[PDB]
């Protein structure tokens, strides 16, 4: 016989169990009422005896064990093994049938951009996790949005390149620009593509560089508001920060005004107000297709324009929702 | 054979010893005393052995055990077992059957709104249970009780309109009135319509941003007395709420006087003083019948009437209780 032992520690413990569920273990009964209230409740049913499978004409033969004394302490149960156990010859089946179990559980599992945040000089988990942000949906002007898209993936494959020289593998970007054009929606979008997590600090200084220092595992600083700084010991905190991978730092400012040298903040783009192709694209965003519509928003939009920021659309396009006409009159007036 | 373990651990083990407690276990004796004045005591007997039933012609075994060497930390108690064995081919009867137990149990059972509080920066549970309002308990005017029913059930179904777009989904609501009117009697009526529970909190500002990211789960938030605010912070944090879900923010204010914006505040209703239309339905909910005095009512509180308010009428209505009479000549004084 051969053995395969998978203990509950491992993440891929309650994976297998899912997939043996639906093979032709949780149970969960879920009860929604006539409101969107929901009463729900999860039992779980792995014996801890023995039971049968045939995956491919193998009959397997799987184990689930508890043990009567230890107990663990991340989930507060005693210590789970699944052993499965079949032909010797086929031993080696056992991980592809695994990996294909892995793969469809991680198709429908879509992740979701944890915020870290600062608590005092340590980082802790801060609102229980977002959503991803679908780049798409972001909509700035028209070529900003490739031109930083691309230069973080060239800084994603130049390791060997500053490896090689000496310099340290890290890089800062300054999107800057009025308040409310967008920026931060943006960098959530950006972090959700790569799937990294916004470790999002806003302006001490001694602490600031154990904060830099101390950053979690595929994590994307964010350092909001930069014009409101100690500054010595901010550059000396910025040009000391290091890693074992990637360290990028995007940095907003709603007014920029030494800094802009190499290893610090060396790509500078100005993310500002409306542009007639940003409006059109939202207007289109919001409102799939009448594209007569879009027009003759735009010429109408083409006056009274002050500080026109996609905020302001926002907030003038979610309150007359699924009515385009309301906002032919309604946004043409604020 | 085959089996099925609940465990003592998940909620629906207590309710499995009731429903077979009831079958044709905890045992409470009871004494009302000639007082309202209650000696009451509980003992258990689930025994560590087996026992039977026949619940449709199964005769279904039944196991339960306790552990010699573990012991539970939630409940202070040994660890429990009920473990249910019957033929083999219906196995897959259990689950009905217990499905069949929880719902003659949750029929019973209705929920209690509890109501957590700031404690520093963290929420405490605070205030045990209060009971459910019960929406049509508070009167206001005619069309403001459906006019949010409604908005907030369709924001309850709104979820992918918002993903999609890749806007935040939570909502703001700002109930603003003279002291007096009712609204955080309606605020907690439409949580008990949801079963949520409110977070309340009254007003420090870095803290009240930890404190709106960690909300528990269903839960609706309440921010009483906005008007007494640090202003930039406060629309800071309060742009900066997220969640998995929906995140409702109702603010009352006694006198309110760029809030107005969406993603903020965005659905505004005034709940003022007493209309005729609400001392009439006020007065039809506290004497059953008897419309004759309604009128004789209302065309009294016509005149001498300046801040009218519900809370007074409730005032004037409780002290005579059973006995229009005697209101007809005493609230027409105040």
């Amino acid at each position: 016989i051969v053995d395969l032992e998978i203990q509950s520690k491992d993440k891929s413990y309650a994976w297998f169990l899912t997939w043996m569920a639906k093979h032709p273990s949780v149970r969960t009964n879920y009860i929604q009422h006539d409101n969107g209230s929901v009463s729900t409740k999860f039992s779980l049913v792995p014996g801890p005896g023995n039971h049968w499978i045939r995956y491919k004409g193998a009959f397997i033969l799987i184990k689930r064990e508890r043990s009567a004394k230890m107990i663990d302490i991340a989930n507060g149960s005693p210590f789970e093994t699944v052993t499965l156990t079949t032909l010797y010859r086929d031993k080696h089946l056992f991980d592809d049938i695994l990996n294909e179990a892995k793969d469809i559980a991680l198709k429908t599992t879509e992740g979701k951009t944890v915020i870290y945040t600062s608590f005092g000089p340590e980082w802790r988990k801060f609102g229980q996790p977002k959503a991803k942000r679908m780049l798409p949906s972001v909509i700035l002007d028209s070529g900003i949005k490739e031109g930083i898209l691309d230069d973080v993936y060239d800084f994603m494959k130049n390791g060997k390149w500053y490896s090689d020289r000496g310099i340290p593998y890290r890089r800062g970007y300054l999107l800057y620009g009025p308040p409310g054009s967008g920026k931060t929606s943006f960098i959530q979008a950006l972090a959700g593509e790569l799937d990294y997590n916004i470790c999002i600090l806003n302006l001490t200084d001694d602490r600031l560089n154990h904060l830099m220092n101390n950053m979690p595992e595929r994590s994307i600083l964010l350092l909001e508001d930069i014009d409101a700084a100690t500054f010595s010991g901010l550059l000396n905190a910025l040009d000391g920060v290091t890693s074992s991978e990637e360290t990028i730092t995007f940095m907003t400012t709603n007014h920029p005004e030494a800094i802009m040298r190499p290893g610090r903040i060396d790509y500078k783009v100005f993310v500002g107000n409306a542009t007639p192709y940003q409006v059109e694209k939202m207007f289109m965003k919001f409102y799939p297709g009448e594209t007569d519509i879009c027009k003759k928003f735009v010429n109408s939009v083409k006056e009274l324009d002050i500080t026109v920021s996609t905020a302001q659309l926002q907030g003038l396009f979610v309150m007359n929702k699924d009515a385009p006409h309301d906002a032919l009159k309604m946004v043409s007036s604020l």
